[PDB]
C-alpha cells in the first residue's frame, strides 16, 4: 500500500505527530523534518524517538545552507558529516535522508541553477557520493538515500538527471511539486497533480528505483482543492505506479498548503488517504 507521510508544519514532537494523525484520521507512515548542516544528531534524537515510538519512518531533508557542493566535495564538511554518520549508525533505526534537494531549481545555494554558478553536475555528484561514502565507512547502512528533483527545472543548467549520482548511491528517487493556483504575482495558474508531476515522473521512471512524492500540496485559490486532493491520490494509485509514498507539505506558508486550509479540503484528504 501507498505510504502516507507529512511535514506537519512544525518539528515532529510526539504531540505534533499525534495531532496530525487526529487531523488526517490515519497513522502517518512517514514523518518528515527539515534540518540544516549545523544541527547534530543530538538535536534530532528526541524527534526521531517520537517518530519511531509511533511506528513511523523519519525522513530528514538535510539542507546544507552552511556548505555548498564545492565545500562538500573538497571535504570541508567532513567532520560534521562523519559525526552525523556515527550518530545515525549508533541510533540504528531506518532513516530516509534527503540531502541537497531540489538541485534542479535556482533557490538553494547548493543547487545547479543557483545564481553564482558554483554548483555543477560534477560538483553535485561528487558531493552526494562523498556524503554516502562517509556514511558507509561508518557502517550507517540503516540510512536510505533519497535523490530529489523539483517538478520543474528552474534556472540555467538545470535538468532532471544531470545531477543524478548513480544507482549505487541512491535508494529512492523523489519529486517535489505544488499546485500554486492563482496565488502568485509571478502569474501562477491552477495545475492538476498530473500537470505538476508528469514530466518529472517520466524522467525518473527511466531509473530502476522506487519513487517518493517527497513534498506536495495544493492552494485553495483558483480551483477546488478538495477535488484536487481526491484526484491526486487517485492519480498516484492509478498511473504513478512506481510511487511508493506520498508526503504532503502541511504548512501555511507561501500559500495555505495545509490539509485543513478548508473543511472541504480536510474531508477530501481524510477520504483520499
Ligand atoms: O515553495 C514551497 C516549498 C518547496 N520545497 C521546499 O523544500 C520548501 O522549503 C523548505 O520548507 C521547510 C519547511 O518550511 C523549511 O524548513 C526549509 O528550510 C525550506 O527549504 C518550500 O517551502
Amino acid at each position: 500500500g501507498l505510504k502516507i507521510g507529512a511535514w506537519v508544519g512544525t518539528q515532529p514532537s510526539e504531540s505534533a505527530i499525534k495531532s496530525f494523525q487526529e487531523l488526517q484520521g490515519r497513522k502517518l507512515d512517514i514523518v518528515h523534518q527539515f534540518i540544516n548542516w549545523s544541527t547534530d544528531f543530538s538535536w534530532v534524537r528526541p524527534y526521531a524517538d517520537a517518530v519511531y515510538n509511533n511506528g513511523s519512518i523519519l525522513m530528514i531533508t538535510w539542507e546544507p545552507w552552511e556548505y555548498n557542493t564545492v565545500d562538500i566535495k573538497n571535504g570541508k564538511a567532513d567532520a560534521y558529516i562523519t559525526r552525523m554518520a556515527q550518530d545515525m549508525k549508533a541510533y540504528g533505526k531506518e532513516i530516509w535522508l534527503r540531502p541537497l534537494h531540489e538541485a534542479n531549481g535556482d533557490w538553494y545555494p547548493w543547487a545547479i541553477g543557483y545564481s553564482s554558478r558554483v554548483n555543477t553536475n560534477e560538483t553535485y555528484i561528487a558531493a552526494f557520493r562523498h556524503i554516502v561514502d562517509i556514511f558507509r565507512a561508518n557502517g550507517a547502512t540503516n540510512v536510505k538515500w533519497v535523490f530529489n528533483v523539483n517538478c520543474d527545472n528552474v534556472g540555467n543548467g538545470t535538468s532532471y538527471l544531470g545531477h543524478y549520482p548513480g544507482d549505487n548511491y541512491v535508494d529512492y528517487t523523489s519529486i517535489d511539486g505544488y499546485n500554486w493556483g492563482t496565488t502568485q504575482s509571478w502569474g501562477s495558474q491552477w495545475q492538476s497533480f498530473d500537470q505538476v508531476f508528469s514530466r518529472a515522473y517520466q524522467a525518473l521512471a527511466s531509473i530502476n528505483k522506487p519513487i517518493i512524492i517527497a513534498e506536495f500540496a495544493s492552494a485553495e485559490i483558483g480551483g477546488n482543492k478538495a477535488r484536487w486532493i481526491t484526484e491526486a491520490y487517485n492519480s498516484i494509485r492509478t498511473s504513478y505506479n512506481k510511487v511508493i509514498a506520498a508526503v504532503w507539505f502541511h504548512e501555511n506558508k507561501e500559500t495555505d498548503w495545509r490539509i485543513n486550509s478548508s473543511p472541504e479540503a480536510l474531508a477530501a484528504y481524510r477520504e483520499a488517504i
